[PDB]
């Protein structure tokens, strides 16, 4: 995964992916995909990326129907699901709000529990 | 493939992926990713998207190092390269030029081989 | 800390050391050093000193990762550096006045008996 | 020095490290720390960081004053700190531009063969 | 090759050297050097650089007139011609045009042979 | 080496290479290459020439690990080192200053020792 490491060291880079624990489960994340694609018109390039991304999860899920080999796919599904959910948040809240929101989550989850305070408020559907 | 099928059944859709017979090998495609990512400044959102797909492809290749599982994964890798390779040409030529170039190949490929003629050349690089 | 004693009498002096229990583990502290450096667009002399200070911790981690007195001595140096590094991160993220003002409230809040503490003080907003 | 690599590409960056042979022994370096602090009348944030940095050396001196790898490791940390402390002393006494400008002349002067070096470069005036 | 590797890992880098499979033979390349150098006026700094490389290549060829030594030198000569030949095209076509022409060959060469198509032509000569 | 002779007979040509004796030793000359390339940004065409030139010396140096054949490489290393050092001087002092400085060196080194006087002052880092 050296490719992402190079980007993470670049100038003006802000992470847009939530921690694995905070990411929803599969399937339920896919439900939001239909609520966006089916409810959208005037196709745009980003809509194809999500479709070409969501369908990969289904193929991996269908593969459930070597165990170390199988374990790799399960991690991949979570990785793709984490990436896929980021676009869903990017679509609802835009891009700027997600940048600030993700930054606060890290601080609240990094400081010791004795001084965290309260979980930061997620952004609004503006 | 239902999700991609829905997108194709839309208005304003423009396919940007070349036929599988023209995409380079996975190793070659990853080579261009490093050159583009390494020689870039002022990180842009699309750069992260390209990197994430490259990371996913690497994991599958490492996993290769159960026949339905093995055979199915190979198809995913080929699809991943096609999606990633088509995104590279957007950076080199441009999305507008890619549409015509992909469209030209389709008519050229669909035309009978007897009178097919010379293959059209790729567009000019983005300035 | 004889040098520190030479700074207490100075007019504009402040105690730039958060409680030892407040700071997280060294690994997490270094993680936020990259984010502040990566996010920053321009350059100031302070970040260069910050970058060098963090680098020393990694060598100490690698170096640490009859000898008990020295092995224990290395840990104390690493922890002390983390507090100083963690102080800069907090002050930059929130502000010098807010951190010092916040520290006094929480420091007194813990001292007050639990039967009358009430609620914990206001955590500074990221601004 | 991965963090340092993140600062080289920055526009306003300079190499703030004099040659190891140029700096004196640690004891002499700490001696001039008091003079700059004692002479100074007002307070700025930089001296507070300088005071803390010097204090760490004294603990290392006391701490240093199968164990060979760690004992040798402590010496390297002390020497590296002295260069950074010695750099600040020189820049403050003479100036940032003069020190960097002077370093290049002397660095090249030594490289030139003795048969054609001539005379040593100009030592910066105390101003 | 560390030094060249460092340059490739920079921003604004543009490779100007063709693949070794396309460079002419060393004798042919030296032929163009004489024509350019002989038919020139108002000596320019780049002219000296081209001449010096040509002189170095000649010495190696004369030296040919120990297998690791002999084999290693032949690789140097081929590299020398590639570096020298790439510099000739800068004078004929131009640096800007060379970048695209070299870039076009890379995509053309990387594209699968089945659908590779006609080889792109060189740019127009500098006026 | 007839190629350089043709250039040396051209109009408006000024030598920028110091005598062999005044040129530093190898390796130490290479140290300045790193201090320039590693400290440089916004790659420029000349930076590639130095890299493609310095690396040749390393290959020749590695060859140390037929003696008339070997002697040829040693002379080549000095020749390349002399050429490589000229670029280093050209980078620090520019081009105009080096032209004048090299000219004075020749006069001081050509006149008899009874009338040389003092070695000319090398230029400054302007």
């Amino acid at each position: 995964g050296t490719f992402i490491e190079l980007v993470k060291n670049m100038k003006g880079y802000k992470e847009l992916l939530l921690p694995m624990e905070m990411v929803p489960l599969p399937a339920v994340v896919l439900k939001h995909v239909k609520l966006i694609l089916t409810s959208q018109k005037e196709h745009q390039p980003w809509m194809t990326e999500m479709a070409l991304k969501a369908d990969q999860c289904l193929i991996h899920k269908a593969t459930l129907d070597a165990k170390p080999l199988i374990e790799a796919m399960q991690q991949i599904i979570l990785a793709m699901t984490r990436e896929l959910w980021g676009q869903i948040q990017r679509h609802h809240y835009g891009i700027v709000q997600v940048e600030h929101y993700v930054k606060q989550i890290t601080l609240w989850q990094d400081t010791p529990q004795a001084f965290r305070g309260d979980q930061p408020k997620p952004p609004s559907f503006r």
